[PDB]
DNA sequence: CGGCAG
DNA sequence: ACTG
DNA sequence: CAGTAC
DNA sequence: GCCG
């Protein structure tokens, strides 16, 4: 659409978002997708500053891209980027760690292979540093989701378990499997992953782990037989009261959830994978002094009308 | 000025 | 929400 | 807590 | 970076 743009733009976006710019990456990338919402290409610099999430400096840069047919601010970007990309694609490095790796003088996978001391995730992220960059078919994701869901109905039958994340949405390709599981009886899910876990431990099917919280589980899985890889897996147990919203949390996507949480905001009201709050009492830095009323929401329809939302389907969040 | 989701 |  | 991830 |  705006490609002749927004590949350049995505560069300097990757280059701010690795060092650790996260607001200004921010902005490029707010910018980067409006710029996919429009159906004529960008002519003049006023018709930038018309599109919401383009300002001067994005305009004249836009500017600069079409009479120019480049962008200058490109050819500064530090020599540095390319490995701070590389060490944050570990899973568990940030870009705290990879400016750490660079000013140490690593400047590649073998570098922190033999000499950086790594966190037991990030260990696992180096072991498995190409397979968890790939995406996987949603054939493999089903069969990722219905391995997990035999497993846990087989210890309570009553269990439910849904495939979240981009699956929901319909995507063909996911990076990840995202399965939530809960009960509607209210209080069934408790304890569960001892036993959840260790079922698909002793198949083989779960390979590391990364994060083994009361409520969450983040690791590592691969189906059987030849020719499978790596895959991440994240499993959340929730309670029935909050199944709504953490299904609308947990099948996103991560812009739509912000969006919906920032218009919660202007509402009075906040928005959580636990629940839909109103009467939120906020402070200045537009902090929450106090929290308000826990607003029931039954449904995932229930928070997009309690927030004058009209309803979208997951294939519609993806945003 | 200062938030940008929680 | 987790981790250390 | 800071860092990281979802 | 944008925007109220
Ligand atoms: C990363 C991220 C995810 N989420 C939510 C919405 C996401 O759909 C859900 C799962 O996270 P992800 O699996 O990281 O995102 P995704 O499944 O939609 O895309 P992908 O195919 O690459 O896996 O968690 C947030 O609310 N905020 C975030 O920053
Ligand atoms: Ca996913
Ligand atoms: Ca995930
Ligand atoms: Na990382
Ligand atoms: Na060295």
């Amino acid at each position: 659409h705006n490609l002749h743009i927004t590949e350049k733009l995505e560069v300097l976006a990757k280059a701010y978002s690795v060092q650790g710019d996260k607001w200004r990456a921010l902005g490029y990338a707010k910018a980067i997708n409006a710029l996919k919402s429009f159906h004529k290409p960008v002519t003049s610099y006023q018709e930038a500053c018309s599109i919401p999430g383009i300002g001067k400096r994005m305009a004249e840069k836009i500017i600069e891209i079409l009479e120019s047919g480049h962008l200058r601010k490109l050819d500064h970007i530090s020599e540095s980027v390319p490995v701070l990309e590389l060490f944050s694609n570990i899973w568990g490095a940030g870009t705290k760690t990879a400016q750490m790796w660079y000013q140490q003088g690593f400047r590649s996978l073998e570098d922190i292979r033999s000499q950086a001391s790594l966190t037991t995730q990030q260990a696992i992220g180096l072991k498995h540093y190409s397979d968890f960059l790939e995406r996987m078919p949603r054939e493999e994701a089903t069969e990722i989701e219905q391995t997990v869901q035999k497993a846990a109905q087989a210890f309570n039958s009553g269990l439910l378990c849904v495939a979240c994340g981009s699956y929901r949405r319909g995507k063909a390709t996911c990076g990840d499997v995202d399965v939530l599981i809960t009960h509607p009886d209210g209080r069934s899910h408790r304890g569960i992953f001892s036993r959840l876990l260790d079922s698909l431990r002793q198949e083989g099917f779960l390979t590391d782990d990364l994060v083994k919280g009361e409520t969450k589980y983040l690791g590592v899985c691969r189906l059987p037989g030849p020719g499978r890889r790596h895959r991440r897996l994240d499993i959340i147990v929730v309670p029935y009261s909050e199944f709504a919203c953490a299904l609308l949390y947990f099948t996103g996507s991560a812009h739509f959830n912000r969006s919906m949480r920032a218009l919660a905001k202007t509402k009075g009201m906040s928005l959580s994978e636990h629940a839909l709050s109103t009467a939120v009492v906020r402070n200045t830095h537009g902090a929450k002094v106090g929290p308000g009323r826990v607003l029931p929401t039954p449904t995932e329809k229930d928070v997009f009308r309690l927030l004058g939302l009209p309803y979208r389907e997951p294939a519609e969040r993806d945003w």
